């Protein structure tokens, strides 16, 4: 089950500053990350990632999120957008 | 804290169906829940809901996205968005 996010809330060089420490620890864990612009969002895919990570890779988010004063949103569980790439 | 999700994939008439029925769990719980467009995405704000209660309605937007098959996604807690509406 992957992961999808969006960063947004800043011009993209530092959402891409927010979004590096992420990126980071994601290809750590030995996951695969995909990015692309929605417009002034920066949707991130991650794969190869279990549930314990995911979840590690949310509170992640989150204190990114906080430390740079931007917004994160996740996709749910269950939406269509997470198998239909 | 307020839990903020937005509904898409859709169109406006099929994601307010998909969403009735989280709106009427809200209101039930006490929540306040406000209501906006962003272009084609539904904008939802739920407040009045502690912990628990955004938990189950997390699962319930989980639910509605594989009933209806759109996407639902949600503010991680820490964005900015979530105390500057």
């Amino acid at each position: 089950m992957e992961m999808d996010i969006r960063f947004r809330g800043d011009d993209l060089e530092a959402l891409l500053k927010a979004a590096i420490e992420m990126i980071k620890q994601a290809l750590k864990f030995g996951a695969t990350i995909t990015l692309s612009l929605d417009g002034n969002d920066l949707e991130i895919r991650i794969t190869g990632v279990p549930e314990q990570v995911r979840k590690e890779l949310a509170k992640e988010a989150e204190r990114l999120a906080k430390e740079f004063g931007i917004t994160v949103t996740r996709t749910i569980r269950g939406s269509w957008s997470l198998e239909h790439h």
